[PDB]
């Protein structure tokens, strides 16, 4: 709940997105030096991660458990530091320096760090504290899996036996599964415990959801990309999930007048095809002060419009949220802009037996990618705006403080929704944000493996819907219930020459199925894919398969259609991502 641990979580994910798949040696060492200063400088971040989930759950880890965890983490910091200085020497030193003595040294350090991870991890899963340890367990599990894949990159040149390399690989596969399924199960236990009826219980529920998304679920989404055998190239990918910031209110205690849990949770955006902020229409109302001197105008309701993913410009305008304007409606246009900060003012008026508060002003910081200009747009109530009380950067800090905010920001604004306080007491704005990794163009790299989440489709067909992701994929997924075309996604080639690709798909199916790929309505790939689950199974890590199509193709068009056939009554297919592998 400290911005510090959240800034750390957000940085690490940002840094890891530059070394997913098979990294350059340069990039890996630079990544590791920054990683050691973020997650592994001292016991401090470990204390803060434990305190984070203790604060979110209003619960304490037994002093005994916490000290044993901190002791283990100290042993791991030393082992990781020592491994990294040897990897740095290995990477810098000429190929003609590499002697059996220095090979035996780095095998020793790697084997010791790796072994220590296996001895320690149960210390971050003590029975009854699995939730309170979740961020600790996630950040340690991440380090172990990231470390393990180095045995695949360097194992041969380090003089590991083929047998040793293979044993590390099967341990990487098994622990990817176990660490993922553990983080999801215990994320859900904590989330279910925070469910209540009150406004306050919703704010705490949703804060746990955002902070655990940033420090846990966003991390586990990257685990499979550490498999440099399946991903022996750099990877282009994105996190497609949305997060909600804390509601913007002018008081710390609304005395029971806050919107009920039910009246927020059931009305926030349900899973949907990915979209972008296009327009907000601000409605304003007058809040009289008891003595007249302290009156203010406030943000009472809104419309909001989003633009679909590349391939459709049919703007989606929301229903009306909140209370209709008494003042002139203010309209802000966001076409071509990324909103990377929102800073809000609130005011309040004390009456004899009531307090009225609302939001009086919002400054939007925005970046235009075409013209490369940072600019600001402002909603201003135009009456007695008060002080700044709310800054998005306190909840969604930047990936890096090295660069300025317009380059280093983590999230852009997707949506705005005005909820009503009980008993007509006023309006609570809630903002929804998406991750900077999301690429508007769905650009297909000519050198990297490109991951295209199907929620980046502009169109679904034949009873295909967006449904909740299983919490380890970085976003939501497509459910297909009928034989036919499912989804159309527009893709942008990065090159005009006849670059060939192979396609892979990450899916789950209750049945042997056929997937058909078409470009601009012309099929180019059809293949058989295995059943992965039984009807009614709950989706876990192993419910999904990454499977290839046979035949290479060119991008001779932009409209990629994915269809599925071979379903009987009751069959279900889940499509997460399609991937493009450049081949010769």
């Amino acid at each position: 709940t400290t911005k510090d641990v959240i800034q750390k979580g957000i940085s690490v994910v940002g840094d890891l997105l530059g070394v997913v798949g098979f990294p350059f040696g340069g990039a890996l060492v630079s990544f590791y030096t920054n990683f050691l200063n973020t997650i592994w400088p001292s016991e401090d971040p470990w204390k803060a991660f434990m305190e984070q989930v203790e604060a979110l759950m209003d619960q304490k880890i037994a002093d005994y458990a916490k000290n044993k965890a901190l002791a283990e983490l100290q042993g791991l910091q030393n082992n990781v530091e020592d491994y990294v200085s040897a990897l740095s020497s290995w990477q810098k030193n000429p190929v003609s320096s590499r002697n059996p003595h220095s090979q035996g040294r780095i095998r020793e350090l790697f084997s010791q760090a790796e072994s220590h991870f296996r001895n320690s991890m149960p210390s971050f899963a003590i029975s009854g504290y699995e939730v309170l340890f979740l961020t600790t367990y996630a950040q340690a599990a991440n380090t172990h899996l990231f470390l393990l894949k180095d045995a695949q990159i360097y194992g041969e040149e380090w003089g590991y036996e083929k047998e040793d390399i293979a044993e590390f690989y099967k341990r990487q596969l098994k622990l990817t599964q176990e660490y993922t399924d553990h983080c999801v199960k215990w994320y859900n236990v904590g989330l279910d415990k925070l469910r209540g009826s009150s406004y306050e219980s919703w704010v705490n529920f949703n804060r746990y959801r955002r902070e655990m998304t940033l420090t846990v679920l966003d991390l586990i989404a990257l685990f499979p990309l550490y498999d440099v055998r399946l991903y022996p190239k750099e990877v282009k990918t994105e996190l497609t999930r949305d997060v909600l910031t804390d509601p913007i209110v002018g008081v710390n205690n609304l005395r029971g007048y806050g919107t009920t849990f039910s009246n927020i949770e059931n009305y926030i955006r349900k899973p949907h095809l990915f979209d972008y902020l296009h327009r907000i229409q601000f409605h304003t109302r007058f809040q009289p002060g008891y003595y007249g001197n302290d009156s203010f105008n406030y943000w009472s309701g809104n419309y909001v419009s989003t633009r679909p993913s590349i391939g459709s410009n049919d703007i989606i305008t929301s229903p009306f949220y909140g209370n209709k304007s008494s003042e002139p409606v203010q309209k802000l246009e966001f076409k071509g802009e990324k909103v990377y900060r929102a800073v809000a003012n609130t005011n309040l008026a004390v009456w004899p037996s009531a307090v009225y508060s609302g939001v009086t002003k919002v400054k939007f910081s925005q970046y235009n990618d075409k013209t490369k200009k940072a600019s600001k747009q402002t909603y201003d109530s135009k009456r007695n705006v008060g002080a700044v009380s709310w800054d998005s950067i306190d909840q969604l800090p930047p990936e890096t403080k090295k660069k300025p905010l317009k380059k280093g920001y983590s999230h852009q604004l997707n949506y705005v929704m005005c909820f009503l306080m009980q008993g007509s007491r006023g309006t609570i704005p809630v903002l929804t944000w998406t991750h900077k990794s999301v690429d508007f163009f769905n650009m297909i790299d000519s050198k990297k493996i490109t991951q295209l989440p199907l929620v980046k489709a502009y169109k679904l067909q034949s009873g295909a819907s967006v449904v909740a992701g299983p919490r380890f994929t970085g976003g939501d997924i497509i459910q297909c219930t009928e034989n036919g075309s499912a989804a159309t996604i527009y893709v942008t080639p990065d090159v005009s020459y006849s670059q060939k690709y192979r396609a892979r798909i990450h899916y789950a199916s209750t049945s042997q199925i056929t997937f058909t790929l078409s470009l601009d309505g012309a099929p180019f790939n059809q293949y058989y894919f295995d059943k992965t689950i039984n009807k009614g199974d709950t989706l876990t890590y192993n419910s999904f398969n990454l499977a290839s199509f046979s035949t290479p193709f060119e991008l001779s068009g932009n409209n990629l259609q994915i269809g599925v056939t071979g379903l009987s009554a009751g069959d279900k297919v889940y499509i997460d991502k399609i991937e493009f592998i450049p081949v010769n």
